[PDB]
């Protein structure tokens, strides 16, 4: 039913994880909604049912696969299947847990978690925030193995939850914003694992207020400054949407555009 984007950590390119980010933003947004020259995420408001989610298959050199789901309206990693089991974070309200029965209606066995699917919630968990945690192609390799055996009791809670914040930074994150998406095709070009810097951890905590400022905007321009980080962590002021057009690809919808 919904639609299946595939991607492989085995060879991967920069090419390859280039083609698959691409594909991810179409099925992502319709084309309907776009704002100084940056795509809006569809308005969950009257959003049907059939056209909510995306599926992401993702397979390793270890031959596993592990499919993710993503709500169409903000990129988010609502949960997995992963052979005969499928897995959901605990929804943030009753419209995202009605949406969930939606998903991987024909698995064996379907289990919802009790903790929520939000970095602060993951990182708890994994016992490491963000900035500890390597991101490249060897941890997402790592990750979709971690993810694959959860149902089969080798995978630890820590683990999971790691392996879920790469899935989640490597996908939405780098289908989110053009900056991260490069970040990422950098450590896939050299074969290099490594942790997320401040511009990486800055851009994406900010990335609603940012959607936000840039659709309430006079004419791009910003009422308040939004701070954020530099690779050396070092703070440079955002005033106008024109400096984040290379940066963000997709905003989530938060206001009608002015006339
Ligand atoms: N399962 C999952 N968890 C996510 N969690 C976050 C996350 O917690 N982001 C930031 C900023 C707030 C935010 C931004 C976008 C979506 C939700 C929440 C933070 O609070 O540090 C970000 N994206 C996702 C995601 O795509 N899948
Ligand atoms: N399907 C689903 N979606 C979720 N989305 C979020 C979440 O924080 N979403 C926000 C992300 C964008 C945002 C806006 C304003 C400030 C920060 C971040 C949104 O869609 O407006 C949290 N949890 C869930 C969840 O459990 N299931």
């Amino acid at each position: 039913q919904y639609p299946i984007i595939n991607f492989t950590t085995a060879g991967a390119t920069v090419q390859s994880y280039t083609n698959f980010i691409r594909a991810v933003r179409g099925r992502l947004t319709t084309g309907a909604d776009v704002r100084h020259e940056i795509p809006v995420l569809p308005n969950r408001v009257g959003l049907p049912i059939n056209q909510r989610f995306i599926l992401v298959e993702l397979s390793n050199h270890a031959e596993l696969s592990v499919t993710l789901a993503l709500d169409v309206t903000n990129a988010y990693v609502v949960g997995y299947r992963a052979g005969n089991s499928a897995y959901f974070f605990h929804p943030d309200n009753q419209e995202d847990a009605e949406a969930i029965t939606h998903l991987f209606t024909d698995v064996q066995n379907r289990y919802t978690f009790a903790f929520g699917g939000n970095y602060d919630r993951l990182e708890q968990l994994a016992g490491n925030l963000r900035e500890n945690i390597e991101l490249g192609n060897g941890p997402l390799e790592e990750a979709i193995s971690a993810l694959y055996y959860y149902s089969t009791g080798g995978t630890q809670l820590p683990t999971l939850a790691r392996s879920f914040i790469i899935c989640i930074q490597m996908i939405s994150e780098a289908a989110r914003f053009q900056y991260i998406e490069g970040e990422m095709r950098t450590r896939i070009r050299y074969n290099r694992r490594s942790a997320p810097d401040p511009s990486v951890i800055t851009l994406e905590n900010s990335w609603g207020r940012l959607s936000t400022a840039i659709q309430e905007s006079n004419q791009g321009a910003f009422a308040s400054p939004i701070q954020l980080q530099r690779r050396n962590g070092s703070k440079f002021s955002v005033y106008d949407v024109s400096i984040l057009i290379p940066i963000i690809a997709l905003m989530v919808y938060r206001c009608a555009p002015p006339p």
